[PDB]
């Protein structure tokens, strides 16, 4: 196959979304052919699609879903709630294993954090993980309470030997202050920093945005994902 | 010696403070005698005083602490602005264990999460309890995304078996709405809810809160503490 990164985060709101699209922007500009999924969405009865949204920031074209469920909820209550029933464990690896070839970096973004019930029972992105040998990519806040949720988030992937391919801060604010400038510091040393996406990215419009996303990311730590 | 418990949280913000104090305020209506220890403070220019809030909200006197950093930061960032090391490993763990005796209920009161930074050298709370052999309440919300960070917390504590006496939910809103009413259910399916604390109750005073405390938490598991 190819490269498979699940695109988690250490929790909901912190920008998992618009990474993927970051991400995406700098791959394509590196060449590389990125197939966005996403396996477990949510609110679709607000307008939530969030597959869609990587199409517009970052024209990937590629795009597998799954799952779909109206209230903005957990999957597991999302699905509660319609009457229907959450995505097998071995339908999600499925999905993710037809867009996965040789050269392709297949993103697989996560519904909330890391530990959200994907499947039945308890399979979560952790999960799927381990069974496609990807590596997560883990996106945080420069918040008040972002170095915890972080070092939690890291434990809960070395317990399961799945590989940490850096942290990306989702919603950098310009100028930063002392608790923002304080915890990029130290989620500095807790693990490699791969972007801090500018505030606001998600409003960019689409060449803005890609040129935002090729400056956000070394481009030799992208074009090294894939062979 | 007697019953340490650490209060630990998801996060800052999650009402760790109002869990020590309703829990103690309960204990000691159980006849149990308590103290808290809260051995890092931070935020103290604005007035943050999260043992003084146990002794208002709870009549405590034994009130137990180490450090107190005037910025509103996680312990280590207070201290690296400060200029001034964190307490020791030793200095939180003999004071805890100085405070610890027979019949008495001690709780210690972390700074933020799980996994903040609380001694010098990298030293967290979860290293505390072990050092202690105290086991530890969890304090999470009702919001959208406490599953996750509950998890992740049960989980760290798991990782070095520090047993886990429960979660409270620092504070239910009223009326729930479906998101909290669905995560309530999801979390006393991940281990045994004890309490959950009605929105706002940090603000009442002495003699409501000792009220809600009483009725917050089963007195037999209160009781069965020490
Ligand atoms: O992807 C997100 O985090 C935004 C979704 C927007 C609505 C729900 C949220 C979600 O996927 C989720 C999953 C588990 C727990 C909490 C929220
Ligand atoms: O206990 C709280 O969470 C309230 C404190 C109010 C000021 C800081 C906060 C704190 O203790 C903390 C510790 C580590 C990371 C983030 C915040």
């Amino acid at each position: 196959g190819g490269t498979i990164l699940v695109v988690t985060g250490t929790g909901t709101g912190v920008g998992k979304t618009v990474v993927c699209a970051a991400l995406a922007s700098a791959a394509r500009q590196a060449g590389i052919d990125v197939a966005v999924c996403k396996p477990v969405q949510t609110g679709t009865a607000r307008g939530d699609d969030d597959l869609a949204e990587v199409g517009r920031l970052a024209g990937v074209t590629q795009l597998a879903g799954l799952a779909r469920y109206p209230q903005p909820m957990a999957p597991a209550a999302a699905a509660e709630h319609a009457g229907m029933a959450l995505p097998a464990r071995d339908q999600i690896v499925r999905l993710i294993a037809d867009l996965d070839r040789p050269g392709r970096l297949t993103l697989v973004e996560g519904a909330g954090g890391l530990l959200v019930e994907l499947a039945e029972p308890g399979v979560t992105l952790r999960d799927v993980a381990v069974d496609v040998a990807a590596a997560a990519l883990v996106v945080v806040t420069a918040d008040l309470g972002t170095l915890n949720h972080t070092k939690l988030t890291l434990e809960a992937l070395a317990a399961q030997q799945v590989s940490c391919a850096g942290l990306v801060i989702g919603s950098w604010p310009d100028p930063p202050g002392l608790v923002a400038a304080s915890n990029r510091s130290a989620l500095a040393r807790i693990a490699m920093v791969r972007a801090a996406l500018p505030a606001g990215a998600a409003s960019l419009d689409a060449g803005d945005f890609a040129a935002m996303s090729a400056a956000a990311f070394d481009r030799n730590w992208v074009a090294g994902l894939v062979g």
